[PDB]
Protein backbone atom coordinates (compact mmCIF):
# COMPACT_ATOMS: atom_id res chain seq x y z
CA UNK A 1 0.00 0.00 0.00
CA UNK A 2 0.88 3.66 -0.46
CA UNK A 3 0.79 5.75 2.70
CA UNK A 4 0.66 9.53 2.98
CA UNK A 5 1.36 11.59 6.09
CA UNK A 6 0.34 15.17 5.31
CA UNK A 7 1.56 17.72 7.88
CA UNK A 8 0.90 15.55 10.85
CA UNK A 9 1.27 16.93 14.41
CA UNK A 10 0.92 15.42 17.85
CA UNK A 11 0.56 17.66 20.95
CA UNK A 12 0.05 16.49 24.55
CA UNK A 13 -0.25 18.75 27.68
CA UNK A 14 2.58 21.25 26.84
CA UNK A 15 2.24 23.61 23.84
CA UNK A 16 5.44 22.44 22.12
CA UNK A 17 4.33 19.46 19.86
CA UNK A 18 5.84 15.95 20.43
CA UNK A 19 5.66 15.44 16.63
CA UNK A 20 6.10 18.43 14.34
CA UNK A 21 4.85 18.66 10.79
CA UNK A 22 5.58 15.04 9.95
CA UNK A 23 5.36 14.84 6.09
CA UNK A 24 6.12 11.64 4.18
CA UNK A 25 4.91 9.70 1.18
CA UNK A 26 5.64 5.91 1.35
CA UNK A 27 5.45 3.93 -1.84
CA UNK A 28 4.25 0.41 -2.16
CA UNK A 29 6.60 -2.31 -0.95
CA UNK A 30 8.99 0.06 0.87
CA UNK A 31 10.58 -0.88 4.19
CA UNK A 32 10.73 2.47 5.93
CA UNK A 33 12.85 2.94 9.05
CA UNK A 34 12.16 5.84 11.43
CA UNK A 35 15.37 6.32 13.43
CA UNK A 36 16.54 8.88 16.05
CA UNK A 37 17.64 9.31 19.67
CA UNK A 38 15.45 9.17 22.77
CA UNK A 39 12.36 11.36 22.40
CA UNK A 40 12.62 11.71 18.59
CA UNK A 41 8.91 11.17 18.18
CA UNK A 42 9.24 7.96 16.00
CA UNK A 43 7.33 5.70 18.32
CA UNK A 44 4.53 8.27 18.80
CA UNK A 45 4.26 8.56 15.00
CA UNK A 46 4.01 4.83 14.65
CA UNK A 47 1.19 4.73 17.23
CA UNK A 48 -0.58 7.55 15.36
CA UNK A 49 -0.33 5.36 12.26
CA UNK A 50 -1.67 2.34 14.19
CA UNK A 51 -4.51 4.49 15.58
CA UNK A 52 -3.49 3.88 19.23
CA UNK A 53 -2.99 7.60 19.55
CA UNK A 54 -4.96 10.38 17.97
CA UNK A 55 -3.56 12.72 15.36
CA UNK A 56 -3.70 16.29 16.68
CA UNK A 57 -3.43 17.87 13.21
CA UNK A 58 -3.11 16.79 9.59
CA UNK A 59 -4.14 13.89 7.39
CA UNK A 60 -3.16 10.21 7.33
CA UNK A 61 -4.00 8.22 4.22
CA UNK A 62 -3.80 4.54 3.36
CA UNK A 63 -4.32 3.91 -0.34
CA UNK A 64 -5.77 7.47 -0.50
CA UNK A 65 -8.38 6.91 2.23
CA UNK A 66 -8.16 9.20 5.21
CA UNK A 67 -8.09 6.92 8.22
CA UNK A 68 -7.44 9.40 11.07
CA UNK A 69 -10.96 8.58 12.52
CA UNK A 70 -10.86 4.85 11.69
CA UNK A 71 -10.37 2.37 14.53
CA UNK A 72 -7.09 0.38 14.65
CA UNK A 73 -8.71 -2.90 13.80
CA UNK A 74 -10.30 -1.47 10.62
CA UNK A 75 -7.10 0.11 9.20
CA UNK A 76 -5.75 -3.13 7.55
CA UNK A 77 -2.53 -2.74 9.54
CA UNK A 78 -0.82 -5.62 11.41
CA UNK A 79 1.10 -4.56 14.62
CA UNK A 80 3.43 -7.53 14.00
CA UNK A 81 4.85 -7.76 17.57
CA UNK A 82 1.57 -7.17 19.53
CA UNK A 83 0.04 -10.15 21.45
CA UNK A 84 3.15 -12.06 20.38
CA UNK A 85 3.06 -14.85 23.03
CA UNK A 86 2.48 -18.37 21.89
CA UNK A 87 -0.14 -20.68 23.22
CA UNK A 88 2.04 -23.42 24.70
CA UNK A 89 -0.60 -26.18 24.17
CA UNK A 90 -1.31 -25.46 20.53
CA UNK A 91 0.67 -26.57 17.55
CA UNK A 92 2.68 -24.16 15.37
CA UNK A 93 -0.20 -24.60 12.79
CA UNK A 94 -2.80 -23.72 15.35
CA UNK A 95 -0.88 -20.76 16.85
CA UNK A 96 -0.67 -19.29 13.33
CA UNK A 97 -4.31 -20.16 12.44
CA UNK A 98 -5.89 -18.89 15.67
CA UNK A 99 -7.10 -15.50 14.48
CA UNK A 100 -8.41 -17.01 11.29
CA UNK A 101 -10.34 -19.60 13.34
CA UNK A 102 -11.85 -16.81 15.50
CA UNK A 103 -12.87 -15.22 12.20
CA UNK A 104 -14.70 -18.42 11.16
CA UNK A 105 -12.75 -18.65 7.91
CA UNK A 106 -13.31 -22.01 6.18
CA UNK A 107 -10.84 -24.76 7.19
CA UNK A 108 -9.44 -25.28 3.68
CA UNK A 109 -8.70 -21.65 3.14
CA UNK A 110 -7.07 -21.61 6.60
CA UNK A 111 -4.89 -24.53 5.51
CA UNK A 112 -3.79 -22.78 2.32
CA UNK A 113 -2.72 -19.56 3.99
CA UNK A 114 -1.08 -21.33 6.94
CA UNK A 115 1.04 -23.52 4.68
CA UNK A 116 2.08 -20.59 2.63
CA UNK A 117 3.17 -18.67 5.68
CA UNK A 118 5.07 -21.68 7.02
CA UNK A 119 7.04 -21.93 3.81
CA UNK A 120 7.98 -18.26 4.01
CA UNK A 121 9.07 -18.66 7.64
CA UNK A 122 10.95 -21.91 7.05
CA UNK A 123 8.56 -23.82 9.32
CA UNK A 124 6.92 -26.28 6.89
CA UNK A 125 8.41 -29.36 8.65
CA UNK A 126 7.31 -28.06 12.06
CA UNK A 127 3.63 -27.33 11.43
CA UNK A 128 2.36 -30.05 13.75
CA UNK A 129 4.84 -29.63 16.57
CA UNK A 130 4.31 -27.81 19.77
CA UNK A 131 6.46 -24.61 20.59
CA UNK A 132 8.49 -26.42 23.16
CA UNK A 133 9.77 -28.79 20.53
CA UNK A 134 11.25 -25.77 18.52
CA UNK A 135 14.50 -24.07 19.34
CA UNK A 136 14.44 -20.43 20.59
CA UNK A 137 15.38 -19.21 17.09
CA UNK A 138 12.66 -21.23 15.36
CA UNK A 139 10.08 -20.52 18.11
CA UNK A 140 10.30 -16.71 17.71
CA UNK A 141 9.33 -17.01 14.08
CA UNK A 142 5.94 -18.59 14.75
CA UNK A 143 3.93 -15.56 15.78
CA UNK A 144 5.06 -13.70 12.58
CA UNK A 145 2.82 -16.16 10.69
CA UNK A 146 -0.23 -14.58 12.43
CA UNK A 147 0.75 -11.31 10.68
CA UNK A 148 1.35 -12.95 7.30
CA UNK A 149 -2.03 -14.87 7.22
CA UNK A 150 -3.83 -11.59 7.96
CA UNK A 151 -2.95 -10.41 4.47
CA UNK A 152 -2.43 -6.85 5.72
CA UNK A 153 -1.60 -3.79 3.68
CA UNK A 154 1.04 -2.56 6.09
CA UNK A 155 3.16 -4.01 8.92
CA UNK A 156 4.12 -1.91 11.94
CA UNK A 157 7.23 -2.84 14.04
CA UNK A 158 8.19 -0.75 17.13
CA UNK A 159 11.75 -1.54 18.13
CA UNK A 160 11.25 -5.28 18.18
CA UNK A 161 14.98 -6.16 18.66
CA UNK A 162 15.47 -3.95 21.81
CA UNK A 163 14.71 -6.55 24.55
CA UNK A 164 16.11 -9.71 22.78
CA UNK A 165 19.38 -11.33 23.77
CA UNK A 166 22.30 -11.08 21.30
CA UNK A 167 21.77 -14.49 19.71
CA UNK A 168 17.97 -14.13 19.31
CA UNK A 169 18.45 -10.54 18.08
CA UNK A 170 20.70 -11.50 15.17
CA UNK A 171 18.10 -14.14 14.13
CA UNK A 172 15.07 -11.83 14.39
CA UNK A 173 16.77 -9.13 12.45
CA UNK A 174 17.45 -11.60 9.69
CA UNK A 175 13.88 -12.92 9.79
CA UNK A 176 12.51 -9.46 9.34
CA UNK A 177 14.74 -8.80 6.41
CA UNK A 178 13.70 -12.06 4.78
CA UNK A 179 10.04 -11.50 5.43
CA UNK A 180 10.30 -8.19 3.59
CA UNK A 181 12.19 -9.76 0.67
CA UNK A 182 9.65 -12.60 0.30
CA UNK A 183 6.34 -10.70 0.92
CA UNK A 184 7.25 -7.07 0.13
CA UNK A 185 4.58 -5.67 2.50
CA UNK A 186 4.81 -1.87 3.07
CA UNK A 187 6.42 -1.64 6.49
CA UNK A 188 7.26 0.99 9.10
CA UNK A 189 10.03 -0.05 11.53
CA UNK A 190 11.01 2.20 14.47
CA UNK A 191 14.48 1.93 16.02
CA UNK A 192 17.16 3.92 17.89
CA UNK A 193 19.94 1.92 16.24
CA UNK A 194 21.51 3.58 13.20
CA UNK A 195 23.12 0.32 11.98
CA UNK A 196 19.70 -1.35 11.72
CA UNK A 197 18.39 1.70 9.88
CA UNK A 198 21.30 1.58 7.35
CA UNK A 199 21.10 -2.19 6.74
CA UNK A 200 17.32 -2.84 6.88
CA UNK A 201 15.68 0.17 5.14
CA UNK A 202 14.62 1.02 1.58
CA UNK A 203 14.41 4.57 2.99
CA UNK A 204 15.09 6.19 6.33
CA UNK A 205 13.40 9.07 8.19
CA UNK A 206 15.93 10.53 10.61
CA UNK A 207 14.14 12.24 13.50
CA UNK A 208 15.19 14.46 16.41
CA UNK A 209 12.97 16.15 18.99
CA UNK A 210 9.84 15.38 16.91
CA UNK A 211 11.20 16.91 13.76
CA UNK A 212 12.14 15.17 10.54
CA UNK A 213 15.85 15.88 9.90
CA UNK A 214 16.18 14.03 6.65
CA UNK A 215 14.43 11.54 4.41
CA UNK A 216 16.43 9.38 1.99
CA UNK A 217 17.84 6.01 0.99
CA UNK A 218 20.52 4.78 3.39
CA UNK A 219 23.19 5.66 0.85
CA UNK A 220 21.87 9.14 0.28
CA UNK A 221 21.53 9.95 3.95
CA UNK A 222 25.06 8.62 4.63
CA UNK A 223 26.78 10.36 1.73
CA UNK A 224 24.86 13.74 1.87
CA UNK A 225 23.78 14.39 5.45
CA UNK A 226 21.39 17.40 5.71
CA UNK A 227 23.12 18.81 8.80
CA UNK A 228 25.73 18.16 11.44
CA UNK A 229 23.39 16.18 13.65
CA UNK A 230 22.59 13.70 10.77
CA UNK A 231 26.31 13.49 9.84
CA UNK A 232 27.14 12.57 13.42
CA UNK A 233 24.30 10.13 14.01
CA UNK A 234 24.47 8.02 10.87
CA UNK A 235 27.61 5.95 10.49
CA UNK A 236 29.90 4.47 13.05
CA UNK A 237 32.56 5.74 13.51
CA UNK A 238 30.52 8.73 12.33
CA UNK A 239 31.64 11.83 10.43
CA UNK A 240 34.63 13.83 11.73
CA UNK A 241 33.82 17.59 12.25
CA UNK A 242 36.33 20.42 12.31
CA UNK A 243 35.98 24.22 12.86
CA UNK A 244 38.03 26.23 10.36
CA UNK A 245 38.23 29.53 8.50
CA UNK A 246 37.65 29.46 4.77
CA UNK A 247 39.91 31.54 2.50
CA UNK A 248 40.00 31.76 -1.30
CA UNK A 249 40.88 28.14 -2.12
CA UNK A 250 41.94 26.87 1.40
CA UNK A 251 40.27 25.79 4.61
CA UNK A 252 42.58 26.40 7.60
CA UNK A 253 41.92 24.06 10.45
CA UNK A 254 44.09 24.86 13.45
CA UNK A 255 47.53 25.18 11.88
CA UNK A 256 46.63 22.91 8.95
CA UNK A 257 45.65 24.29 5.52
CA UNK A 258 43.69 22.05 3.08
CA UNK A 259 43.03 22.87 -0.58
CA UNK A 260 39.44 23.22 -1.42
CA UNK A 261 38.43 21.79 -4.88
CA UNK A 262 37.67 24.59 -7.39
CA UNK A 263 34.19 23.29 -8.12
CA UNK A 264 33.23 23.50 -4.44
CA UNK A 265 35.22 26.72 -3.91
CA UNK A 266 33.21 28.48 -6.58
CA UNK A 267 29.94 27.83 -4.82
CA UNK A 268 31.20 28.66 -1.37
CA UNK A 269 32.56 32.01 -2.79
CA UNK A 270 29.19 32.76 -4.44
CA UNK A 271 27.31 32.02 -1.18
CA UNK A 272 29.65 34.47 0.54
CA UNK A 273 31.62 32.13 2.85
CA UNK A 274 35.16 33.37 2.02
CA UNK A 275 36.73 34.65 5.25
CA UNK A 276 34.09 33.13 7.53
CA UNK A 277 34.26 30.32 10.10
CA UNK A 278 32.65 27.12 8.73
CA UNK A 279 32.20 23.50 9.98
CA UNK A 280 34.11 20.99 7.78
CA UNK A 281 32.89 17.32 7.92
CA UNK A 282 34.63 14.26 6.51
CA UNK A 283 34.12 10.58 6.93
CA UNK A 284 36.89 8.32 8.49
CA UNK A 285 37.14 6.24 5.28
CA UNK A 286 37.87 9.41 3.36
CA UNK A 287 40.97 10.14 5.29
CA UNK A 288 43.61 8.07 3.56
CA UNK A 289 46.88 6.39 4.35
CA UNK A 290 48.84 8.66 2.00
CA UNK A 291 51.68 6.13 1.41
CA UNK A 292 49.37 3.40 0.11
CA UNK A 293 46.47 5.17 -1.64
CA UNK A 294 46.94 5.14 -5.52
CA UNK A 295 45.34 8.60 -5.87
CA UNK A 296 47.25 11.85 -5.51
CA UNK A 297 45.57 14.37 -3.26
CA UNK A 298 46.56 17.94 -4.09
CA UNK A 299 47.75 19.73 -0.93
CA UNK A 300 45.34 18.08 1.52
CA UNK A 301 47.88 16.00 3.52
CA UNK A 302 48.84 16.43 7.11
CA UNK A 303 51.21 14.72 9.54
CA UNK A 304 49.14 13.14 12.26
CA UNK A 305 50.25 11.59 15.55
CA UNK A 306 48.83 8.12 16.08
CA UNK A 307 47.27 8.18 19.55
CA UNK A 308 45.85 4.67 19.10
CA UNK A 309 45.79 2.26 16.19
CA UNK A 310 43.10 -0.47 16.45
CA UNK A 311 43.10 -3.48 14.07
CA UNK A 312 39.58 -4.47 13.14
CA UNK A 313 39.69 -7.28 10.58
CA UNK A 314 41.30 -5.99 7.39
CA UNK A 315 41.20 -2.32 8.57
CA UNK A 316 42.98 -0.06 11.02
CA UNK A 317 41.16 2.69 13.01
CA UNK A 318 43.55 5.56 13.67
CA UNK A 319 42.74 7.99 16.51
CA UNK A 320 44.48 11.32 16.11
CA UNK A 321 43.99 15.14 15.91
CA UNK A 322 44.56 18.30 14.04
CA UNK A 323 45.88 20.45 16.90
CA UNK A 324 43.13 20.29 19.45
CA UNK A 325 40.46 18.84 17.06
CA UNK A 326 40.17 14.99 17.33
CA UNK A 327 39.51 12.73 14.28
CA UNK A 328 39.38 9.03 13.34
CA UNK A 329 40.70 7.66 10.09
CA UNK A 330 39.78 4.17 8.74
CA UNK A 331 42.54 2.78 6.58
CA UNK A 332 43.48 -0.73 5.08
CA UNK A 333 45.57 -2.83 7.52
CA UNK A 334 49.40 -2.43 7.01
CA UNK A 335 52.12 -3.65 9.63
CA UNK A 336 54.51 -0.69 10.39
CA UNK A 337 51.62 1.41 11.76
CA UNK A 338 51.92 1.63 15.56
CA UNK A 339 50.36 3.59 18.38
CA UNK A 340 52.67 6.48 19.06
CA UNK A 341 54.24 6.97 15.56
CA UNK A 342 53.50 9.71 13.05
CA UNK A 343 51.48 9.06 9.88
CA UNK A 344 50.74 11.23 6.80
CA UNK A 345 47.16 11.22 5.96
CA UNK A 346 45.46 12.71 2.94
CA UNK A 347 42.00 14.16 3.20
CA UNK A 348 39.84 13.42 0.14
CA UNK A 349 38.43 16.92 -0.23
CA UNK A 350 36.03 15.74 -2.95
CA UNK A 351 34.25 13.91 -0.08
CA UNK A 352 34.43 16.76 2.39
CA UNK A 353 31.31 18.65 3.34
CA UNK A 354 30.86 22.20 4.62
CA UNK A 355 28.21 23.15 7.08
CA UNK A 356 27.12 26.66 8.28
CA UNK A 357 28.53 27.50 11.74
CA UNK A 358 25.36 29.09 12.94
CA UNK A 359 22.73 26.83 11.43
CA UNK A 360 24.82 23.56 11.19
CA UNK A 361 22.93 22.97 7.95
CA UNK A 362 25.01 21.56 5.03
CA UNK A 363 25.89 24.10 2.37
CA UNK A 364 24.73 22.70 -0.95
CA UNK A 365 27.60 22.57 -3.32
CA UNK A 366 25.63 19.47 -4.52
Amino acid sequence: AELRMEHIYKFYDQKEPAVDDFNLHIADKEFIVFVGPSGCGASTTLRMVAGLEEISKGDFYIEGKRVNDVAPKDRDIAMVFQNYALYPHMTVYDNIAFGLKLRKMPKPEIKKRVEEAAKILGLEEYLHRKPKALSGGQRQRVALGRAIVRDAKVFLMDEPLSNLDAKLRVQMRAEIIKLHQRLQTTTIYVTHDQTEALTMATRIVVMKDGKIQQIGTPKDVYEFPENVFVGGFIGSPAMNFFKGKLTDGLIKIGSAALTVPEGKMKVLREKGYIGKEVIFGIRPEDIHDELIVVESYKNSSIKAKINVAELLGSEIMIYSQIDNQDFIARIDARLDIQSGDELTVAFDMNKGHFFDSETEVRIRLE
